[PDB]
């Protein structure tokens, strides 16, 4: 029947990607350590967009900007 109740759909999968990420980071930052990479992953709480900027800067390090 379904009448009256009209809510929005909310699925539950949150597949997310960690294994792949690690690899990406492995290729993105070789100097990085599997412990570090992940550290960020967790430190940031599963967030590539973040985990990236993280290692990004890290690799950069107080220096020239370039661009």
């Amino acid at each position: 029947g379904s009448s009256g109740s009209s809510g929005r759909p909310a699925r539950q999968v949150r597949r997310l990607e960690f294994n792949q990420a690690m690899d990406d980071f492995k290729t993105m930052f070789p100097n990085m350590d599997y412990d570090i990479i992940e550290c960020v992953l967790r430190a940031n709480s599963g967030a590539v967009d973040a985990t990236i900027d993280q290692l990004l800067q890290m690799n950069l390090e107080s220096g020239p900007s370039s661009g």
